[PDB]
């Protein structure tokens, strides 16, 4: 049974080149390649981690296709590509053979996230690539989920995945009375779509990791897991660290731990053996 790490990044790390790497966030601001990691998913027993797009750009999946290349331990590549572009299918001609199961657009920074999905020649590419058995990553913010709704509806040919859980707004939960119950409804519009599956991961973000991780982040997160599983299912969620975006708020074995005592709790043995690696594993087409 694969124990997979569903979400990670690589870097060089070059600041012009990572826009969204920005103030307060210099633990981000240094290179981060294979060899950092391993250690790291040693200590939880993952086997394996899947390398996601961490800026837009073609060499930005060719650079996470060299790293996996020829390295076990990284069993999938979710890459970008301009999926307007006529010449798309030429362009991911180059990948053929590889290990890249997936792409993925930063939509969270677009300014008009509706416009964006609803348009006719990225949605040409959308419905290419699940023609062509690639993965689609869903990057949004919870304000942002109902802007994707239809766009997840329409493009129902292959698995949509939806990162970090759709990013509840955990800051805001002792605030906003509302924050997680707009979360929720969402989520569960969402997740009855059969072909949407859903990251538990990027969690310890969404919180003030500013000011630092309290417990009471923690309960929230385990409100967040539990509302996750109410809606997709235990066969529907996938563990991933989002290492090393995560270590704003926590290492990477907090990250693991505390999605493991949560799934001790909720979860069967067998349902554990597929939000550790399994989901992940059918999803992606790994071996
Ligand atoms: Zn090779």
């Amino acid at each position: 049974a694969l124990r997979i790490d569903s979400h990670q990044h690589f870097w060089r790390y070059r600041a012009a080149d990572y826009p969204w790497i920005g103030a307060g966030m210099g633990v981000l601001a240094r290179d981060y390649l294979p060899d950092a990691l391993h250690p790291l998913m040693h200590a939880q027993a993952l086997g394996a981690s899947i390398a996601v797009q961490a800026r837009a750009g073609r060499d930005e999946t060719a650079f996470l296709l060299e790293l996996a290349c020829d390295e076990a331990r990284i069993a999938a590549v979710v890459g970008w590509e301009d999926l307007r572009a006529p010449q798309l299918a030429e362009r991911v001609a180059e990948w053929r053979g590889t290990k890249l199961r997936g792409f993925r657009h930063q939509l969270q920074d677009e300014a008009d996230v509706r416009a964006f999905v609803d348009d006719a020649d990225f949605a040409r590419g959308v419905a290419w690539l699940q023609a062509n058995d690639y993965v689609y990553d869903v990057l949004v913010f919870e304000r942002q989920l109902p802007d994707v709704q239809a766009f997840c509806a329409r493009h129902d040919a292959h698995w949509l995945v939806l990162d970090h859980a759709g990013k509840p707004a955990l800051a805001e939960f002792d605030r906003d009375d509302t924050a997680l119950a707009r979360w929720r409804a969402a989520l569960r519009e969402l997740a009855a779509l059969p072909h949407v599956v859903c990251k538990l991961s990027g969690l310890v973000t969404e919180a003030d990791w500013r000011r630092g991780l309290r417990a009471s982040d923690l309960r929230h997160i385990e409100q967040c897991l539990d509302a996750a599983l109410d809606a997709f299912g235990p066969q529907r969620l996938m563990f991933g660290s989002d290492w090393p975006v995560c270590l704003l708020a926590a290492s990477y074995d907090e990250v693991a731990s505390l999605v493991e005592r949560w799934a001790e709790s909720r979860l069967s043995a067998a349902e554990r053996s597929a939000l550790w690696g399994g989901t992940a594993a059918r999803c992606y087409a790994l071996p």
